């Protein structure tokens, strides 16, 4: 278990109610490594983060920020407006904290406020890099299945219509990770199953258009799942095919990762060594296609 | 106008394989910490003043942070009596890990919950030897605090709890002000300084004291504000003022009003900080002179 770790907090307001805590590491750097996890994520969610923070010193910043729609009593926030607060972060990082550029780093639920920052914000040049991390299950799975889908769908416009919007527990036999029915509501692509695994495996070309397509930097897939789900090697080399052809950027890496995972697509405990390893280096890598000028 | 960020060490401890609780400490070369606990909407840093208090406070006590774990989505959704026994396990690790001497335990908002629950069963309570507690207060005979009211707000978690909707906080608009799930609700306690003080007080309900204030055995400083459209008569505040002497586990009670601006649904818009600073530092201080007599 980590010790504690030194570095920076501060508020950001939302609206005058809610307040958006952000823990700054290593800021004596020029860029920095921002990320958002999923509604159940805290700061510090992977303990390897300090050890993560710390190979980075001296080269990138590490900043995370707890997402608004995680915490009791948001609005309940949809993905939309908390990507709009994570936008507006990146702007006080740019403008008030040295910040170069910033590595957009997201885990879990986490992925859909990635993908819809990265076709409306205000600061796509100064995002220059993209890393997602997330847990795969089979398509065929019945949550996922067409029927699946539309079931979820369904309950979730109702649970809406009732004003149910903030209730995690009324999403738990129509999804597996935890979400609220108000972030799954507005749509996009709640984690890599929706915006990679699923589309790839079905030749969902446009649908993966709206997700990678939107990407336009260099990217970084960070794949896990529980033991039992044995994807296949096609259907690996599906997943790879579908998402460099389709991404905006053709400088994509997909990695797997020994993650033990449950059986409802979280990790329990992340390949430590291997996920510091894979992100440090695709850093270093991307400096050196970029440098080549 | 608002403040830098500020330097200090953050860690997480498990409260479970899925949740772990953040803790942000300031400070901590002092050999004792202030312990701070809020509502479920109050995040780290809930008040810019936090950074002024903590810097008074340097040298003499650290300030520590922790989210209380029902603030979050997926919490179980937890009652009182749960987010209470994980502040109580922080309580022991601070006490074992970071040769903390004392806690002197402050609550916000819902927080307050935690705190009357915890004094009551704490593994820890030789090393509590001070409690800060902040409410706004409002009108017993608010439709909300009347004894209707109050009936009508328990039939209506009775019956979400009976639905699993637990965790839908919105579910309590209409029966509730300060943002609160039906499960913090549902395990009964005193939610605020509205059921913990100002309603029995008020109402001459002594019984209902023994079992709040009553628990806490250690100097307590009381600090109160409310909206501007409550004018509370001098009869009341000195009811407020007996009730509390009379009835706090310990003679060392403090009762203070403070200017904090405050909406119509018992939030504080703003703290009147340097009075806060100021009534915090001299409890503090005060209560140390007191017991190095002699």
């Amino acid at each position: 278990r980590p010790e504690p770790v030194q570095g920076h907090l501060f508020t950001y307001y939302k609206d005058p109610y809610c307040k958006i805590p952000v823990f700054m590491m290593n800021m004596d750097a020029r860029r920095c490594v921002l990320w958002v996890g999923g509604q159940t994520e805290s700061l510090l969610s992977f303990d390897y983060f300090t050890n993560l923070a710390e190979e980075l010193q001296g080269d990138w910043a590490f900043v995370q920020v707890e997402v608004p729609s995680g915490k009791i009593g948001s609005g309940p926030q949809d993905h939309a407006h908390d990507a709009e607060d994570v936008d507006d972060l990146i702007g006080i990082l740019l403008r008030d904290h040295c910040m170069n550029e910033v590595a957009l780093f997201a885990t879990s639920t986490g992925t859909q406020l990635v993908f819809e920052l990265l076709e409306n914000s205000a600061h796509k040049s100064s995002i220059t890099r993209v890393i997602l991390h997330g847990v795969v299950c089979d398509p065929e799975n019945p949550l996922f299945t067409p029927e699946g889908c539309a079931a979820r769908k369904e309950h979730v416009e109702k649970l809406m219509a009732e004003g149910r919007g903030e209730d995690s527990l009324a999403m738990l036999k129509h999804y597996d990770i935890p979400i609220t029915p108000a972030r799954l509501a507005g749509g996009g692509f709640p984690t890599l199953q929706e915006a990679v695994w699923n589309p790839c495996i079905r030749k969902e070309f446009d649908v993966l258009r709206r997700s990678v397509g939107v990407i336009k930097v260099p990217l970084l897939l960070m794949l896990a799942h529980n033991v039992q789900y044995k994807p296949s090697d096609e259907e690996v080399g599906t997943v790879l095919e579908g998402v460099r052809d389709h991404t905006g950027c053709n400088r994509v890496t997909v990695s797997y990762f020994n993650d033990t995972c449950d059986e409802l697509r979280r990790v329990l405990k992340a390949a430590e060594s291997e996920h510091v390893a894979a992100i440090l280096q695709f850093l270093a890598d991307e400096d050196e296609f970029r440098t080549e000028t």
